[PDB]
């Protein structure tokens, strides 16, 4: 929040004001020539129409360009400013010297594809954060070595500069190694599935976003009409992403979590318990298929038919035959009602005419059509018993009700190979783990036709009666909204951060979303808090992308101090240890600390932290168990960073779960400058490092 930043912000605001002025003037003269061409134009009708349309396209392009004109700027090594935007603005006076580049130019390229190790000729890159016409703030991104940069929104520059480590080979001058790793991730040519499993303190999310920018520019022609689906653990993290997200020029993202994969409902992480780990697994499919067959109930008592002469014709033989044949076509349930009814009616008309009507003595022209027709019709209209009977046997049903009629009955459950740990009182306390079971069910059940016809009919005669009854579109919503309102959407790319928190069924859904398999999976298995988890990547991916997925890593740590992380090393030296130290560098000058609390001198101690951090200018979120007030769990800080962090009661949160020490290792690490702990009486003994 310095002063030089204010100077620069005002300068850039002035420049963008000038650009908007020129845009206003071009709209002015274009509307003027438009009015003119419209009135007379002098010439011919076809020339007139052509000029009209051309000026209309100009008007529209400029109108749109009013919303976030300048994306950012480039400073090259020869000190030549470049300004990037969604519109090219040149000065007709100085030989068309670019005042604003279009991002689609071969000269605005070192803004999507330039790194700090393979730049093109650049020294810097700025992004501007606009609302509609105003430059709120900006962020520099130096393509080289930083010393101190006023504002970045991620402070990467001041951390990349405070790297104090022993002289020597020193991992090849720490900075260069980080930059080259990032370059490898971003300038990579796979256009398929990449994994960036790294760890804490290495900027894997920013790297993934730069990667997505590189891809959406390079292949902006297969994408640019598909989107970028970015899932995440929490909307806080998703807004963070949306806030430091690069251009994605003329494309649009769609943010999500596990919980809103469905059109319409936004589960607030009810988190059905660990037994639902059998839901984050593909075996469950059988259960669904077995719970969608127990709905083809077979008649035990014979259903009475009363077509004015006919005896009850449907019974275990008839229903069995029809259900078998309906299962004998290979297609959904609600579209299979068709064959069920075709067969029941076939065997209740052709096999009731020659019995109950009169009998035999006519082999044509009466049996074939007439009694055929009468029986058929009298049956098709019986919307009282015949149709109620079918709805009793072959019910037209929906995903939102099967889970409920299954998770409670305890008999339909047993008839599905299903276990009994998934039983719960309410059948609509929908959790995160039963979302992908609702998106999978719309594809087993599908969608009927008859009901839809009748429904839209009634709807038509309801919109026609409200206004006037004698009966006898263009909304071009933006990409995000046209997409999120459709599960039958195929994106062109998919980012996934903290992707270890997902389940086989989640990836099944995602890979049904992106068939191009252009994911950018981020994560760290050892930061997992989920009993469906990964425990390895090949598990979930080889089933979709075998041998065709790349695994890149980010080994160095610079965004998380070396002191804060020496402890988390031991906190992770448990759990079948792995490369737990990502070569921590950036030794700070502050060591962490501790404080022994009494029963309820607790708020009197967190308030000190809070009101002193208020004296700072950095985020200071506190973490703790749910019972305590004023402190949040460690599961909403899943993929964020803060400036100073205070975790209280390490042990209750450690024991909170089967993998709770992972929540602790997560929470000791969100910090980047300072960390404090408050322990009641005893430590988990892996925290002696704190004093």
């Amino acid at each position: 929040s310095g002063r030089d930043y204010e100077d620069e912000l005002q300068s850039e605001r002035d420049y963008v004001a000038g650009l908007y002025a020129r845009l206003d003037a071009e709209r002015a003269q274009s509307q003027r020539r438009y009015a003119a061409a419209l009135r007379e134009h002098g010439g011919t009708a076809v020339e007139r129409d052509a000029e009209v349309r051309a000026l209309a396209k100009d008007i529209a392009r400029l109108n749109v360009a009013d919303n976030g004109l300048c994306f950012g700027r480039l400073d090259t090594l020869d000190d030549a400013r470049l300004y990037i935007g969604r519109l090219g603005i040149f000065d007709r006076d100085n030989d068309f010297e670019p005042l604003l580049l279009d991002w689609r130019a071969p000269m605005a390229r070192p803004f999507y594809v330039a790194t700090a190790a393979n730049p093109e000729n650049m020294r810097r890159r700025r992004q501007f954060h606009t609302l509609g016409r105003k430059v709120v703030d900006f962020t520099d991104e130096i393509l080289g070595r930083p010393t101190g940069a006023e504002h970045d929104a991620t402070n990467d520059a001041a951390l990349l500069a405070a790297v104090n480590a022993p002289r020597g080979e020193g991992m090849r001058d720490i900075v260069a190694t980080i930059q080259a790793e990032q370059d490898q991730v971003i300038r990579l040519d796979h256009t398929g599935v990449l994994v960036i499993e790294g760890g804490p303190g290495t900027g894997k999310t920013v790297v993934a976003l730069h990667r997505v920018a590189y891809l959406l520019y390079t292949y902006r022609k297969q994408m640019e009409r598909h989107g970028v689906l970015v899932v995440g653990p929490t909307p806080a993290f998703l807004d963070h992403i949306g806030r430091v997200l690069p251009s994605l020029g003329e494309s649009d993202a769609v943010f999500m979590t596990p919980g809103d994969f469905v059109p319409g409902l936004h589960v607030t992480a009810e988190d059905t318990p660990e037994a639902a780990e059998v839901k984050g697994s593909l075996k469950i499919l059988d259960v669904l298929k077995a719970a969608v067959a127990d709905r083809q109930e077979l008649p035990s008592e014979p259903i009475p038919i009363d077509l004015s002469d006919v005896t009850m014709r449907i019974d275990a033989e008839t229903a069995k035959w029809a259900r078998d044949e309906a299962r004998k076509t290979g297609l959904p349930h609600n579209e299979a009602r068709a064959e069920f009814v075709d067969v029941v009616t076939y065997v209740v008309t052709e096999r009731a005419v020659a019995r109950i009507g009169r009998g035999w003595l006519t082999r044509d022209d009466k049996h074939a059509w007439e009694k055929m027709r009468a029986d058929v019709v009298g049956e098709l209209e019986d919307h009282e018993q015949f149709n109620a009977a079918l709805d009793a046997l072959w019910p037209i049903l929906t995903p939102e009700d099967v889970l409920a009629q299954l998770y409670t009955s305890h008999e339909r459950l047993r008839a599905a190979g299903a276990p009994e740990c998934l039983w719960r009182a309410d059948g609509e306390a929908w959790t995160v783990s039963d979302v992908p079971l609702l998106d999978e069910l719309v594809d087993l059940l599908g969608r009927n036709k008859a009901a839809d016809e009748a429904a839209e009919r009634e709807r038509r005669e309801e919109e026609a009666y409200a206004a006037g009854v004698l009966d006898l579109e263009q909304d071009n919503r933006e990409l995000s909204e046209r997409a999120a309102a459709d599960r039958e959407w195929t994106y062109g790319h998919v980012v996934v951060d903290e992707a270890q928190e997902l389940s086989e069924m989640d990836w099944r859904l995602l890979m049904r979303r992106c068939p191009r398999r252009s994911f950018t999976i981020v994560g760290d298995l050892a930061q997992r808090r989920s009993p469906a988890g990964a425990r390895s990547w090949g598990a979930m991916l080889d089933s979709y992308v075998p041998g065709r997925w790349v695994y890149k890593s980010l080994s160095v740590n610079y965004r998380t101090p070396a002191e804060i992380m020496a402890v988390a090393a031991a906190v992770l030296a448990e759990f079948a240890p792995d490369a737990t130290p990502p070569d921590s560098v950036r030794a700070c000058g502050v060591a962490p600390w501790a404080r022994q609390v009494t029963d309820d001198d607790i708020a009197s101690a967190i308030a000190e932290f809070v009101s002193e951090e208020a004296g700072r200018e950095g985020t200071s979120v506190v973490i703790g168990p749910p019972d305590v007030p004023g402190t949040v769990p460690p599961s909403e800080t899943k993929g964020l960073e803060f400036d100073a962090v205070l975790v209280v009661e390490p042990e209750r949160i450690l024991a909170d779960g089967p993998r709770g020490a992972a929540e602790l290792y997560v929470a000791l690490t969100r910090a980047t400058q300072r960390l404090g702990v408050l322990y009641r009486d005893a430590l988990p003994q892996a925290l002696a490092g704190l004093a």
